[PDB]
């Protein structure tokens, strides 16, 4: 049908071949870092909240080798990457720092190099490949940040923590792609484990690895194959408004705010205000309940909090789009379905029975106005290394 298979052995082989042809020698190491599906807990991470993502078999691979000349040489073979496919630059120094610009895909590699905390960092040659659909809502940018970071650790081991590394990747996203993201996508790309979701507490940075084994249960990802303008533009506006709802209430972070409060603080902030917040906490409490639900094997409560998630994202947070609303209507003929990631396009996430996947993909395709692409996703490992 329209099911893209991951083909990860091929993705590594692709990268190795292209490296031999481009640089005239076999690459000395491989790394990978996954993209992600957020099962529930949307627009909670920057509100010091809870999220429940899993890592995908869709990943970004770097194969490469240290250089002696203190410069970086990159080739990407990702169809979708903006021109040129290649970029070279000297390492940053105290005097001269990397700058974002053209092409954009390189800015993610540049950002991570610029903020890498350990030394001495040598130059390197690398091929970048990704099966993560570029800008399609499954954290292609976080997978490339964390794949870069994982490569730099092989060049110059950091003696650091998982949060410090997520924070570097996150800073590359802020400074070099101008995207003021939370920590979710980096965190899951670092910490995912095969057969688990990851409950992340973005206040404490405590992490729980939640078994997601049962073969009766499947996660269908549907790419709408739209990105609307409002995406780039509205994400920071939402963030900014969330800081205002906490500006008053005297709550550093919304996490520190319960729903009895927002109901009783109605008309100490905007109606745009009360909205957005109803969502967040709706969504924090749904993710806590969702986590608990997933431990008990209680799919219907989780899958009903998931449909409850979508409704709140669509009506209260106003970061759905008709394409998302229709992809779920279609699927929700499944425990549940909802947008995942930032919204304004990208993917839905459908929790269906494995038996019913062949028919879901008949129906979604035949009842979606747009072009649907499908991933049938096992919960995957995070950042990995293979010495070659
Ligand atoms: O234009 C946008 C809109 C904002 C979201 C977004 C981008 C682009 C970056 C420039 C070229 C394609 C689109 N790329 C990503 N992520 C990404 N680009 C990669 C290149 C190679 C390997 C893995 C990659 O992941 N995200
Ligand atoms: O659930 C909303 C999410 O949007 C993602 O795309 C962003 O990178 C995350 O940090 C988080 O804010």
């Amino acid at each position: 049908a329209a099911l893209r298979q991951p083909q990860v052995a091929e993705l590594l082989a692709e990268a190795r071949r292209a490296f031999r042809e481009e640089f005239g020698a076999e690459p000395e190491l491989a790394v990978s870092a996954p993209g992600r599906v957020n099962l529930i807990g949307e627009h909670t991470d920057y509100n010091q909240g809870l999220v429940l993502p899993m890592a995908l078999e869709l990943m970004t691979v770097l194969v490469g080798s240290p250089r002696k000349d203190g410069l970086v040489s990159l080739l990407t073979t990702s169809e979708g990457a903006d021109e040129p496919q290649r970029l070279q630059f000297p390492l940053p120094t105290a005097q001269r720092s990397l700058e974002p610009g053209t092409p954009r895909w390189a800015n993610y590699v540049k950002g991570v190099i610029q903020y890498y905390p350990a030394a001495p960092l040598p130059g390197f040659s690398a091929v970048v490949v990704s099966s993560v659909p570029l800008g399609g809502g499954l954290s292609s940018s976080a997978s490339l940040e964390v794949a870069t970071y994982t490569f730099l650790q092989q060049l110059c081991p950091d003696s650091g923590t998982i949060a410090a590394r997520a924070q570097v990747c996150q800073q590359a996203e802020h400074s070099f792609a101008g995207m003021p993201c939370g920590i979710m996508d980096q965190f899951i790309s670092l910490m995912g484990q095969k057969g688990h979701a990851l409950l992340i507490d973005c206040r404490s940075l405590e992490t729980s690895l939640v078994p997601l084994s049962d073969p009766k249960l499947a996660v269908l990802i549907t790419n709408s194959n739209v990105r609307h303008s409002l995406a780039s533009s509205e994400y920071p506006v939402r963030r900014r408004q969330c800081e205002e709802v906490a500006r008053a209430l005297g709550a550093a972070s919304l996490r520190e705010v319960q729903l009895e409060e927002l109901e009783a603080a109605r008309d100490l902030v905007s109606k745009e205000g009360f909205r957005r917040a109803r969502h967040v906490v709706g969504e924090i409490r749904r993710t806590a309940q969702a986590a608990a639900a997933l431990r008990r094997g209680d799919y219907r409560a989780f899958g009903r909090l998931m449909v409850e998630s979508h409704r709140s994202l669509r009506d209260d947070y106003e970061v759905s789009c008709p394409e998302l609303d229709q992809l779920v209507e279609a699927a929700l003929a499944v425990y549940g379905s909802r947008m995942t990631g930032g919204g304004f396009g990208g993917c839905t996430v459908t929790l269906l029975e494995a038996s019913a996947a062949p028919h879901a993909m008949r129906h979604i395709q035949e009842h979606y106005g747009g072009t649907a692409t499908f991933y049938l996703s096992q919960a995957a490992d995070g950042a990995k290394v293979l010495c070659l």
